[PDB]
């Protein structure tokens, strides 16, 4: 399975001067735009709010991507002009992760291609997965912990043993505070293999729990569930754990087998 490279943390931050497509009275009058931005890396889409008529907008809005060591991955970005219709194209570009990766921490205008005027203001961080703990402590209070991420949850599903039934047809799904994924559906087995693997961000590991409930996904039914507070992994070599899980409002004998890896983010130079 693949493991990431690194994350990107792109501030979507501003642009001047973008080109007014919108207007008034028939097309008589002039007019300005309405801007929003599709950001794009890999697989992973985003999109900001849209600001109503203004060409100088300033969203401040941060997102954050997980980069492989993928061939020539890029980050997109594509300004619009939300109309009633069609969406009237602002400009584009085209940023070189690799590029980005031996830089480390960029803050940038950058010309948009394709237009006859704009710019746009990014500061991009690439943060790379650390093992050790020993930088946790920094990153947290650079954030400004009291969000965006501190660190990356990377958990590996495998199976779970003698679930309770009569059969039922197996499915877990796991949410790190809010955010949630499932894994894929078993059939008529007590005994699931999911060998399936997840990735969650993390804001705060000190504070934040793994919550898992495993449902038979035919009916309402539960087939028990398990919290983990990710401060456990916190003491563990590489912030990693891996072990059978005793599982509640289940049998007694119902377990579910995991690794789970903290890894913290950090910026270096
Ligand atoms: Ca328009
Ligand atoms: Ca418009
Ligand atoms: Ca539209």
């Amino acid at each position: 399975f693949p493991v990431p490279k690194g994350v990107l943390r792109i501030h979507f931050i501003e642009a001047q001067d973008l080109q007014g497509k919108d207007t008034y009275l028939k097309g008589l009058v002039k007019g300005k735009s309405d801007p929003y931005g599709i950001i794009r890396v890999g697989n992973q889409i985003f999109q900001s709010r849209v600001i109503k008529e203004n060409l100088s907008p300033k969203w401040n809005e941060v997102y954050e991507a997980l980069v492989y060591e993928h061939p020539g991955q890029e980050l997109e970005i594509e300004l619009f002009d939300e109309d009633p219709d069609k969406d009237d194209f602002l400009g584009s570009l085209m940023i070189d992760l690799i590029e980005v990766e031996k830089e480390r921490l960029l803050d940038e205008w950058f010309t948009l291609d394709e237009v006859p005027k704009g710019k746009l203001h990014l500061r991009l961080e690439w943060l790379t997965l650390m093992p050790n703990v020993s930088n946790l402590d920094k990153v947290l209070t650079d954030i400004k912990a009291d969000g965006l991420s501190s660190a990356l949850l990377i958990l590996y599903l495998d199976s779970a043993r003698n679930l309770p039934s009569s059969n039922p047809n197996p499915v877990v799904q796991m949410s790190v505070g809010h955010k949630a994924q499932e894994s894929k559906i078993r059939y008529k087995t007590n005994e699931p293999v999911w060998e399936e693997n997840f990735t969650f961000f993390i804001h705060n590991p000190k504070r934040q729990d793994l919550e898992v409930e495993v449902r038979d996904e035919q009916h309402q039914c539960s087939l028990g569930n398990l919290k983990v507070p990710l401060s456990q992994l916190l003491t563990s070599e590489d912030m990693t754990v891996s072990q059978r899980f005793q599982l509640s409002n289940s049998g007694p004998n119902s377990t579910i087998k995991m690794k789970i890896a903290l890894r913290v983010l950090h910026l270096e130079k």
